[PDB]
């Protein structure tokens, strides 16, 4: 279930899995269909708030989905304890209007009171029906 990702913070992300995806094989995102991704990370700070932002980049265009709950504290027990490990299961869903692509990079970022909590990049994404 684990998928290959590139860290873009300081390695607090230990592993990330996304429904129906494996290693470095194409990870298909179906438009309008709920995409569920799970990330296991180590809190690099003590913080009472946590925000999670997911963005997709494709052929010179970057997209995000408005109208989704970005308060990570609705998915894990906050405040977060530095050094302690957390497992967040977040459901994302790209609208049908999103253009299709065979080259999409997905970045998952968590932000805390004192800055970036975690950052990971999945480079084998594909948006299709």
């Amino acid at each position: 279930d684990q998928v290959d990702v590139k860290d873009c913070a300081n390695n607090e992300i230990k592993k990330v899995m996304v429904d129906g995806c494996h290693g470095s094989d194409p990870c298909i995102i179906h438009r309008g269909k709920p995409f569920t991704l799970e990330a296991l990370f180590d809190a690099n700070q003590n913080t009472k708030t946590a925000k999670i932002e997911i963005k997709a980049s494709l052929d010179g265009l970057e997209i995000d989905v408005p109208g989704i709950d970005t308060n990570a504290c609705h998915f894990v027990k906050c405040p977060l304890v530095k050094g302690q490990q957390y497992d967040i299961k977040y459901t994302w869903n790209v609208p049908k209007i999103a253009p299709k692509s065979e080259n999409v990079v997905v970045t998952v970022k968590l932000i805390g009171d004192n800055g970036v909590l975690a950052c990971a990049i999945a480079t084998h994404g594909k948006i299709r029906d």
